[PDB]
């Protein structure tokens, strides 16, 4: 759905960073169906995110091992999207105390997420954020081509939240996203099965 209409009283949420794009039931590509893509820039260049609802088989620990004190159980590296999959984007949430503008190493999204610089040292990042998730491959929209798709009804865009991030490999992260927007959006969420 997320058609036209549906934004006739209700105003759509502009992308941006800390935005999730959260895919429309009919999207049925195996890349993208069922997706919920955290948007991690945003610019005249082009918008990237990386999908949160696909986790993968391959431990964190046998490709980056010190990062994995860091990382949100389940310790695996989530699939963000088609484009560059040997290249991984961490993301984390931010710990009481912590404001991202004055930490090099990482850069704020929206509230409490932040993109973690994996060149820092596990250990400095490890007190300053509490949950991190790491995604191998991203999305990108081309200038002008994420508001011809939201325009489409493809996505539908939500505020991001902390579980969203470091939500258990149980979790359903669509259905869970769906469940937070509007009336009628709950009504075509899904539960795990």
């Amino acid at each position: 759905m997320f058609a036209d209409r549906l934004f006739n009283a209700m105003e759509r949420n502009e992308p941006a960073p800390g935005m999730v794009l959260v895919a429309a039931p009919s999207m049925e590509s195996e890349d993208f169906a069922r997706s919920v893509i955290l948007i991690i820039e945003h610019s005249e260049y082009a918008t990237f995110g990386v999908n949160l609802a696909s986790r993968s088989d391959v431990a964190v620990f046998n490709v980056i091992p010190e990062w994995v004190p860091c990382v949100t159980k389940p310790q695996a590296l989530y699939i963000g999207g088609p484009l560059n999959q040997q290249s991984v984007v961490g993301v984390g949430v931010t710990a009481q105390g912590v404001d991202a503008a004055r930490v090099d190493n990482l850069t704020r999204l929206a509230n409490r997420l932040v993109m973690v610089n994996l060149g820092a040292d596990p250990e400095e990042i490890k007190p300053l954020v509490s949950g991190m998730r790491l995604f191998a491959g991203h999305a990108e929209w081309a200038p002008g081509q994420l508001a011809q798709e939201i325009e489409n009804g493809d996505w539908f865009v939500a505020p991001a939240l902390p579980s969203d991030v470091t939500a258990p490999g149980s979790v359903d992260v669509w259905g869970d996203v769906m469940r937070r927007q509007p009336m009628p959006l709950p009504l075509y969420s899904t539960f795990p099965v």
